[PDB]
C-alpha cells in the first residue's frame, strides 16, 4: 500500500492525501536542533485537542523557496504520511500554504542515532545495542512489506527517542560507503540493497557511531569491496552479530538476508546473548 508521490500528479496533491495540514498557530518553535537540506530542523510542541500538548521536531522550508524546492521538501511528508509502525517516525502533519511551510514529526529526545552513540561511547550493553538494531530491522521489515525502498538508510538517518527505541526516518525525496555495489554501479535500489545499508548501520551502532571505512576515499571503498574487503567486528562486537553484517554485505543480493530474518536472528541474540559468538 505504498503509493509513490512521483507517479501521482504533484505535491500539492500527494501531501494533501497523506499529510494532515496543521494550524501554524498550534506550532511552538522552541529551539534549532540542526540545519537541514531546506532549512533549520527545530524542537517544539504541537497543541492537539483533548490530548496534552505533544513534543515535536519541526523541519522548516526556509523563506524564498522556489516552487521546485517546496515540492521536493513536501515529498518527505507524502511518503512518511503512509506509514504506521512503532519503528518508523510518526508524522504529526505539515504546513503547505498560508503560513511558514513545515513538516511536524514526533520529537525524538535523543536525536540521530549516529551523533547519539558518539556521545554515549562504550555506555550501552551488546544486548542493549542488539535491541536498537532490532527496532531498525522491524521498521525496515515494515517499510519493505509495504513496497518502499529507502535508498539512503544510515545511522545518521535513524532517530533515537528517550527509551532507546530507534526509528527509521529521512524519507525524501523519491551514500557511496552506505550504498550496495549493484546500486552504486547500476542504480538498482531494492529491499536487497536496503539490507547492505542496514549492515553498515549495524557496524555504525556496534562501533558507537564511527564513520564506515574511516578515511578511505569513496573510490578506495569501491575498489576494496570489489576485491572482497568487508568492515571488521568492532571492539566488544560478537562474531555471530558480526557475521549477520557479512551476510548483509554479500556481493550477490539474492544471498543477503531478508529483514524478516534479520529480526529473528537478532531476537535469538537478545534472548540468549552467547549465540552472538556461536
Amino acid at each position: 500500500t505504498y503509493i509513490d508521490p512521483e507517479t501521482y500528479e504533484d505535491p500539492n496533491r500527494a501531501v494533501h492525501q497523506f499529510a494532515k495540514e496543521l494550524d501554524a498557530s498550534c506550532i511552538k518553535i522552541e529551539r534549532v536542533i540542526g540545519a537541514g537540506e531546506f532549512g533549520e530542523v527545530c524542537s517544539g510542541r504541537l497543541k492537539l485537542p483533548g490530548k496534552r500538548d505533544v513534543a515535536v521536531a519541526i523541519k522548516t522550508l526556509k523563506v524564498g523557496y522556489t516552487e521546485k524546492q517546496r515540492r521536493d521538501f513536501l515529498c518527505e511528508a507524502s511518503i512518511m504520511g503512509q506509514f504506521d509502525h512503532p519503528n518508523v517516525v510518526h508524522l504529526e502533519g505539515v504546513v503547505t500554504r498560508g503560513k511558514p511551510v513545515m513538516i511536524v514529526i514526533e520529537f525524538m529526545e535523543n536525536g540521530a542515532l549516529d551523533a547519539f552513540l558518539r556521545k554515549h561511547d562504550g555506555q550501552f550493553t551488546v544486548i542493549q545495542l542488539v535491541g536498537m538494531l532490532r527496532g531498525i530491522a522491524a521498521g525496515m521489515r515494515y517499510l519493505a512489506h509495504m513496497g518502499y525502498v529507502h535508498r539512503d538508510l544510515a545511522a545518521r538517518n535513524i532517530l533515537v527517542n528517550s527509551n532507546l527505541v530507534c526509528k527509521v526516518s529521512d524519507f525524501g525525496l523519491s551514500p557511496v560507503r552506505w550504498t550496495a555495489p549493484e546500486a552504486i554501479q547500476y542504480r538498482k535500489f531494492t529491499s536487497a540493497s536496503d539490507v547492505w545499508s542496514y549492515g553498515i548501520v549495524m557496524w555504525e551502532v556496534m562501533s558507537y557511531g564511527e564513520r564506515p571505512y574511516w578515511d578511505m576515499s569513496n573510490q578506495d571503498v569501491i575498489k576494496a569491496i570489489e576485491e572482497g574487503y568487508r568492515l571488521p567486528a568492532p571492539m566488544d562486537c560478537p562474531a555471530g552479530l558480526h557475521q549477520l553484517m557479512l551476510d548483509c554485505w554479500q556481493k550477490e543480493r539474492a544471498e543477503r538476508p531478508k529483514f524478516e530474518q534479520i529480526v529473528g536472528i537478532l531476537d535469538k541474540m537478545i534472548r540468549n546473548p552467547n549465540s552472538a559468538h556461536h
